[PDB]
């Protein structure tokens, strides 16, 4: 059947709410699945502030090695990279890496302190052309993910079209863009998510994210062998507070969505 019956029939068994957007850039076509619909980023939302602050170092050659003194009262529910540095520094650099590689949330919390709060993150996308995102808190509560709650949300079309911007396209000058690839295609969290969706040999960058109501997320660029890049969000939220997270079935999804490709 078709990939539209799929998406359908994946979501139906899944006991919960599912929403992918495919963008093919061979032609620009997608593959489109409640797209329209806000959902919880989680962790996605990392990709947004350390994205923000490569922007603020287009224009400013030392920030990116600019130490960040990281105490003990910085560390929150998971930092496992942060954890390592508490009475010593981090560079805006290596917290950018830690909270996209390793989804440490004080790394997080860093960036969007030096960024200047959650709504300047929102104005970063606003910037780029994303009317969708927006980011209202700090790690952990950005996570909550409250079925219905605007907080910290955005659509799985809105992110698809702003990753490709970020990573492919024109959000950011080409050695930002550079480093913000890099940092994607090294992430060690998401072995289990769109990845393992996918043919073992296709490079991939993403970013992982996970909270309550079960919500589990990914967002990827991934570069087949012999074809154009795609850039896939797969996002899914369930009904109840306490749900396990489910990447598996953001691993059928891409499975789904990448097939002939
Ligand atoms: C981003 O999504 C972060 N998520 C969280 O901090 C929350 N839970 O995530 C863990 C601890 C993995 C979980 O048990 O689901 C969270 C905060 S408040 C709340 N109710 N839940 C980080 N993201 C991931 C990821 O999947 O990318 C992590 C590897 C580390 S926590």
């Amino acid at each position: 059947n078709s990939v539209q019956q799929q998406l359908e029939a994946l979501e139906k068994s899944s006991g919960g709410r599912l929403g992918v957007a495919l963008i093919n850039t061979a032609d620009n076509s997608q593959i489109l699945y409640r797209a329209d619909e806000r959902f919880a980023m989680c962790s996605t939302s990392k990709v947004m502030a350390a994205a923000a602050v490569l922007k603020q170092s287009e224009s400013d050659k030392h920030l990116l090695n600019q130490r960040v003194e990281i105490k003990k009262s910085d560390l929150v529910n998971y930092n496992p990279i942060a954890e390592k540095h508490v009475n010593g520094t981090m560079t805006l650099a290596e917290l950018g890496a830690a909270a996209l590689q390793y989804s440490d949330n004080t790394a997080m919390n860093k960036l969007i302190a030096h960024l200047g709060g959650p709504d300047k993150v929102t104005a970063f996308a606003r910037s780029l052309g994303d009317e969708t995102f927006r980011l209202d808190r700090t790690a952990p509560t950005l996570n909550t993910a409250i079925p219905g709650d605007p907080r910290d949300t955005t659509t799985p079309l809105a992110m698809a079209q702003t990753l490709k911007n970020l990573t492919l396209g024109k959000a950011l000058a080409e050695t930002q863009r550079a480093q913000l690839v890099t940092w994607l295609k090294g992430n060690t969290t998401g072995s289990a998510s769109i990845r393992a969706g996918l043919p073992k040999s296709w490079v991939v960058g993403d970013k992982t994210g996970s909270g309550d109501y079960g919500t589990t997320n990914d967002i990827a660029v991934i570069w087949p062998e012999n074809h154009a890049p795609l850039v896939l969000v797969t996002y899914f939220t369930q009904p109840e507070q306490k749900a396990e997270n489910r990447n598996d079935i953001l691993a059928a999804a891409a499975k789904i969505v990448t097939h002939g490709f």
